[PDB]
């Protein structure tokens, strides 16, 4: 069970008394996943799920939570024997991660809509019999730890998770699902899908997390939302105030989407005396690029979408672009949809909806205007030049005729006079994608040539009789 130590702090009355339990885990040789996850799904389920009778915050008393407890450590104990996996040199073995994956996935109920809120925590699988696809790595993750598995740790990637194990922690093993039907590898490494350049596993750059880092991904997976026009607005303090702490800790060092959900909540309630969300967007990228090699896509788009929320064009044509250059040098792959469906909706809905704007407001008198400035066409086009030389080399194809409408629309919003300042070497400007290099005498022109354009973009060979 818990440990003398671990209840002192109950009854939990209020965000800071939970923050300062978190506090006291983190303080600890190894913070308790289980612990600290119940106590959030908790909180959650009474601040956002069912928020009848709430006055201020919903009390966690200990025996509420030491109940909830049991239930885990009693259900995971009972259903995977140690003595039949023995442990070599503190480390688990393949056999004894699937296992535990199992009794994780053999507990979790038949039929459910599995991308409802509220199913990421411990809570959620303790009283719901429910867990998210990431919410079943992380109890895989709880559920080990719960056993003495020292060596078992969450891996992430931007849109998936599985666990690493084993001698030097260097093993890996899928434990949950991935999207909708992807068949499962279930039990098997991610050696493959690294070894194919996918975004889905970052190149190998993915992240390994320690126990610190699993409690900073169970604080992002706080879902604030009540419904879709309303948020709790004791959950995002509570995230923002758990995120600062492990900031003040040291525990976002390696952890760039925890630095841009925390960004994001700054914008929206800034906390004196705390760096400005554009620092800590930067701050992301940064460890992108020391920790990842510079492989991850949100880092920037979490970094475009502020400035886009701000109507800074040209920074956020800059931050795409940027997003784009990340891309270039993956392969598009079959399970990589949602950064597709992400590309394709700042190409064809937001970027769009941006310029249009800002041809209106040009008409209207504009000054410094993005459309004016050459180096924001230049952004334009890295950001199409990336998206092209992703495709390049990639079994399925990521450009089509519906692109190439918008792109002609966008292009057309910038005059002649601006986009022949762009000078396309072999602003400045460099392309590596073979469309983009074969437009650019199209892209510089006085009148935009539309079906030649199109043409260039989706390789199509002939037009019709
Ligand atoms: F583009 C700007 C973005 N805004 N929100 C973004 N995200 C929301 C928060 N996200 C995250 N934030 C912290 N950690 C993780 S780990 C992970 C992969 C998963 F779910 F485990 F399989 C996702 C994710 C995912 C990306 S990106």
């Amino acid at each position: 069970g818990l440990k003398a130590a671990q209840k002192t702090l109950f009854p939990l009355r209020s965000i800071d008394d939970v923050v300062r339990l978190f506090a006291a885990e983190l303080g600890r040789e190894e913070p308790d996943l289980v612990l600290l996850s119940l106590v959030l799904g908790f909180v959650e389920h009474f601040l956002a799920v069912n928020r009848v009778g709430l006055t201020y915050f919903p009390v966690a008393d200990l025996s509420i939570i030491a109940a909830l407890y049991a239930r885990f450590t009693a259900q995971i104990r009972g259903a995977v024997d140690l003595s039949l996996y023995p442990r070599e040199g503190g480390v688990s073995s393949r056999e004894l991660v699937k296992k535990v994956s199992d009794v994780i996935w053999n507990s979790l109920s038949r039929s459910y809509f599995k991308d409802r809120a509220h199913i990421q925590s411990l809570f959620s699988f303790i009283t719901g019999t429910k867990l998210d696809s990431s919410g079943v790595a992380f109890a895989v993750v709880g559920a080990c730890q719960a056993l003495g598995l020292r060596d078992v740790h969450l891996a992430l990637s931007e849109d998936h998770a599985w666990v690493v194990f084993g001698p030097n922690g260097e093993q890996t093993a899928e434990v949950t699902w991935h999207g909708k039907g992807n068949e499962d590898r279930r039990g098997q490494t991610v050696n493959a899908g690294v070894a194919e350049r996918s975004w889905l596993y970052l190149k190998g750059s993915y992240m390994r997390c320690d126990r610190k880092m699993e409690v900073a991904f169970m604080v992002c997976a706080i879902n604030p939302s009540i419904d879709l026009h309303t948020d709790s607005l004791e959950l995002l303090q509570l995230q923002q105030k758990l995120l600062w702490l492990l900031y003040d800790l040291g525990h976002l060092e390696r952890y760039p989407m925890a630095l841009g959900n925390l960004a994001d909540l700054e914008e929206l309630e800034p906390t004196p005396g705390r760096p400005d969300p554009l620092t800590l967007y930067h701050k992301g990228i940064a460890s992108a690029k020391t920790y990842y090699r510079d492989e991850h896509i949100y880092p920037y788009m979490y970094l475009a979408g502020y400035h886009c929320r701000n109507r800074n064009v040209r920074e956020a044509l800059q931050a795409w672009a940027d997003t784009a250059t990340v891309i270039q040098d993956y392969n598009y792959c079959r399970e990589d949809e949602e950064i597709y469906k992400e590309f394709f909706e700042v190409a064809n809905d937001v970027i769009p909806n941006l310029l249009k704007e800002a041809a209106s407001l040009l008409e209207a008198g504009s000054q410094g205007s993005a459309l004016q400035d050459p180096e924001c066409f230049a952004h334009l086009l890295r950001f199409y030049d990336g998206i092209c030389k992703w495709e390049e080399g990639s079994p399925t194809p990521v450009l089509h005729v519906g692109w190439a409408t918008f792109l002609v629309q966008s292009l057309g919003r910038f005059e002649g006079q601006v986009r022949q300042k762009v000078r396309i070497v072999s602003p400045v400007l460099t392309f590596q994608s073979e469309k983009m290099k074969g437009m650019k005498e199209l892209l510089v022109a006085t009148k935009i040539n539309s079906s030649a354009i199109k043409l260039q973009l989706t390789a199509q060979s002939q037009v019709q009789m």
